[PDB]
C-alpha cells in the first residue's frame, strides 16, 4: 500500500485523480476519482481544454464494441463510442486489465479548463452505467481478472491538493482511532442512511426519513455538501443564527459569491460544526462524523484576490437527495467495502483541525426511537 499512497492530485475544487494508463503501449492520462458514476469514459478526440486524449489508432489491444453511447448532466453531454482495452494505474495496483471504455468524440460543457484531467473513473456499480446495466464497470472488471480484493479506499485531502486512492486494502497508516461502518444500503451509487443531522450540538428535530429524500450517496465526484430542500434551509438557519455577527449577502448562502476575509483572519470560530450521524451495522445504533467550517467553506484561490483568503458555501440544495461530497470526505479516510456491503469512516491523517476543534469520527449513539429512516425500500 505504500506504493498507492499520495497517488491522487487535484487543484481546489476541480475534482481528485489518478493516474492511469490505457491501450498498447500504454497512454498515460489523469482520470477523475468518480464514486457517483459507473462509466469509465475518458477524451479520445482533439478538444480546446484537453492537453491530451486516448487515440485508439495507436492500440493494437482496441477493440470496437460498435455501440455508440450519450451522456447528459445536469450541466454539460457528451458523446462516444464503446470499446474494450488494457487499462492499468501505475502508482495502484501492479496489475494491467481488460476493461470497458467510452471513447468520447464530441462534447459541450464537460471538460473544464484547466482541471488537469481527461476521463471520469466511475467507482459505483453497474445498475446506474450507460447506456445500461449490462455495461461492466471498471472496478468490476479488476476484481473479476485478478486477485484484488473487493474493496477501496479513499483519503482526499484538503490544501493544490492530494491524497490516496487504496485498492485491494486498508492502509492503517493512513488513519488513526476506531473505523466505522455504515450499511450500503442499495446497491447502485453508494447509497447509505442518515440518521440524525445536528448543527453546533443542536438536533435539527426533523423526521429522519427527511435527511434521506429520495437518497444519500457519498460522492467523490461532488464538491458539495448536498441537501434537501427542507434540509439545507433549517442547516442555513442554523448556520446563520451561529454566525450572526457578521451578515454576508443572499448570494453567499446561494454559493452564488465569494466572501473574503484578509489573509489569515478567516472567523473560524464563528461558524458552527455540522455532525451527520450514519446508520450503524447494529439496529438503532450510530456514529457521527463531524464536518468543520474549514471543511464547508471552500476556498477559492485565485492570484487577484490573494492579498485574502475568499471562500465558497459548499453546501448547496439538491432536489435528488443529500450528496456527501468530497468536503464531507475530506479529511477522514473513507472505505468503500464492497465484499461486505459497507462504508467505513476514520479520522485521516489530513483531516482538519485548528486549536480549539476538530474534524472527529464518534461512536456508537443509541437512539430509542426506531424508525426506519430509508425513505423508499
Ligand atoms: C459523472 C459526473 C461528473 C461529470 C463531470 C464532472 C464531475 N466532477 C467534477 O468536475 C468535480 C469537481 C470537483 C470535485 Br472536489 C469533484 N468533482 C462529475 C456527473 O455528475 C456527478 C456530480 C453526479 F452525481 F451528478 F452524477 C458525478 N458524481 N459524476
Amino acid at each position: 500500500f505504500v506504493e498507492m499512497v499520495d497517488n491522487l492530485r487535484g487543484k481546489s475544487g476541480q475534482g481528485y485523480y489518478v493516474e492511469m494508463t490505457v491501450g498498447s503501449p500504454p497512454q498515460t492520462l489523469n482520470i477523475l476519482v468518480d464514486t457517483g458514476s459507473s462509466n469509465f469514459a475518458v477524451g479520445a478526440a482533439p478538444h480546446p481544454f484537453l492537453h491530451r486524449y486516448y487515440q485508439r489508432q495507436l492500440s493494437s489491444t482496441y477493440r470496437d464494441l460498435r455501440k455508440g453511447v450519450y451522456v447528459p448532466y445536469t450541466q454539460g453531454k457528451w458523446e462516444g463510442e464503446l470499446g474494450t482495452d488494457l487499462v492499468s494505474i501505475p502508482h495502484g495496483p501492479n496489475v494491467t486489465v481488460r476493461a470497458n471504455i467510452a471513447a468520447i468524440t464530441e462534447s459541450d460543457k464537460f471538460f473544464i479548463n484547466g482541471s488537469n484531467w481527461e476521463g471520469i473513473l466511475g467507482l459505483a456499480y453497474a445498475e446506474i452505467a450507460r447506456p445500461d446495466d449490462s455495461l461492466e464497470p471498471f472496478f468490476d472488471s479488476l476484481v473479476k481478472q485478478t486477485h484484488v480484493p473487493n474493496l477501496f479506499s479513499l483519503q482526499l485531502c484538503g490544501a493544490s491538493v492530494g491524497g490516496s486512492m487504496i485498492i485491494g486494502g486498508i492502509d492503517h497508516s493512513l488513519y488513526t482511532g476506531s473505523l466505522w461502518y455504515t450499511p450500503i444500503r442499495r446497491e447502485w451509487y453508494y447509497e447509505v442512511i442518515i440518521v440524525r443531522v445536528e448543527i453546533n450540538g443542536q438536533d435539527l428535530k426533523m423526521d429522519c426519513k427527511e435527511y434521506n429524500y429520495d437518497k444519500s450517496i457519498v460522492d467523490s465526484g461532488t464538491t458539495n455538501l448536498r441537501l434537501p430542500k427542507k434540509v439545507f434551509e433549517a442547516a442555513v438557519k442554523s448556520i446563520k443564527a451561529a454566525s450572526s455577527t457578521e451578515k454576508f449577502p443572499d448570494g453567499f448562502w446561494l454559493g452564488e459569491q465569494l466572501v473574503c476575509w484578509q489573509a489569515g483572519t478567516t472567523p473560524w470560530n464563528i461558524f458552527p460544526v455540522i455532525s451527520l450521524y450514519l446508520m450503524g451495522e447494529v439496529t438503532n445504533q450510530s456514529f457521527r462524523i463531524t464536518i468543520l467550517p474549514q471543511q464547508y467553506l471552500r476556498p477559492v484561490e485565485d492570484v487577484a484576490t490573494s492579498q485574502d483568503d475568499c471562500y465558497k458555501f459548499a453546501i448547496s440544495q439538491s432536489s435528488t437527495g443529500t450528496v456527501m461530497g468530497a468536503v464531507i470526505m475530506e479529511g477522514f479516510y473513507v472505505v468503500f467495502d464492497r465484499a461486505r456491503k459497507r462504508i467505513g469512516f476514520a479520522v485521516s491523517a489530513c483531516h482538519v483541525h485548528d486549536e480549539f476543534r476538530t474534524a472527529a469520527v464518534e461512536g456508537p449513539f443509541v437512539t430509542l426511537d426506531m424508525e426506519d429512516c430509508g425513505y423508499n425500500i
